[PDB]
RNA sequence: GGCAUUGCCGCGAAGCUACCAUCCGCUGGAUUAUGGCUGAACGCCUCUAAGUCAGAAUCCAUGCUAGAACGCGGUGAUUUC
């Protein structure tokens, strides 16, 4: 249909500064600085009042306007990650063999090490992406917590941990063992 | 010692040679299917549309062979008459 103009609003809270040169977005907040290259989308950013950015697509087709809202969501996630942070809680699930998850170092590289998954003698190692913090939750049995500014990095680190523990050659409806994301929220409570 | 078209027999070094002998046969990246992340379209959802993770005896490299006889480089010496 080639809609004349489509636009989305990105709300900027008080303690956040958004610097957008051509299509490289830098978001600065209390928790840190995030950066995203969006030169692949052909959108136009415009600051309105220092609390509102508008992102627009002119003469855009269906896919172009579909990507506009994706741009808005990505910038919103950047802002949410520098203000509230992102935290993913994963639970270990096993029928018989306890899963042994720890943090080890290889040349100072901070791997999540998984042993005894379904009795395996193989040691699985999932690197920790920079910016992601791993904390093992006390008062909850078999819970690993991944926290960070970038939802992309924390969710991909959690997904790597989940994927490393896929069951092979078994009915997965029965052999349900693995490390599964049980919660995805923010670092700051009740916000 | 000759001849017997290598006269025949045993052993027989060298050379050649046998899964009949011994040794040796490399590790990186990009991918497929697929499973995912974020994420709209479609206020939800969604691996997909933008972006993106992993991933096959695959592919391209590393490695190995040849070296273009009209591809190239470096370097030595270049004729007293
Ligand atoms: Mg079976
Ligand atoms: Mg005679
Ligand atoms: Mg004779
Ligand atoms: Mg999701
Ligand atoms: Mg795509
Ligand atoms: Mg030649």
């Amino acid at each position: 249909m080639k809609y004349i103009q489509t636009e989305q609003q990105i709300e900027v809270p008080e303690g956040v500064t958004v610097s957008i040169k051509s299509r490289i977005v830098k978001v600065v907040g209390p928790r840190g600085t995030l950066t995203k290259n969006l030169k692949h989308i052909d959108v136009t950013f415009t600051k309105v009042n220092n609390q509102l950015i508008k992102v627009a697509v002119h003469n855009g087709g269906r896919k172009h306007v579909a990507a506009l809202r994706t741009v808005k969501s990505l910038v919103d996630n950047m802002i949410t990650g520098v203000t509230k942070g992102y935290k993913y809680k994963m639970r270990y699930v096993y029928a018989h063999f306890p899963i042994n998850v720890n943090i080890v170092e290889k040349d100072g590289a901070k791997f999540i090490e998984v042993r005894n998954f379904l009795g395996d003698k193989k040691i699985r190692n999932v690197p920790v992406r920079d910016g992601v913090t791993i904390e093992f939750s006390t008062n909850v049995k078999d819970e690993i917590v991944l926290s960070g500014n970038s939802v992309e990095d924390v969710s991909q680190n959690a997904a790597d941990l989940q994927q490393i523990c896929r069951v092979r050659n078994k009915d997965i409806r029965k052999f349900l063992d693995g490390i599964y994301v049980s919660h995805k929220g923010f670092i700051t409570e009740d916000l």
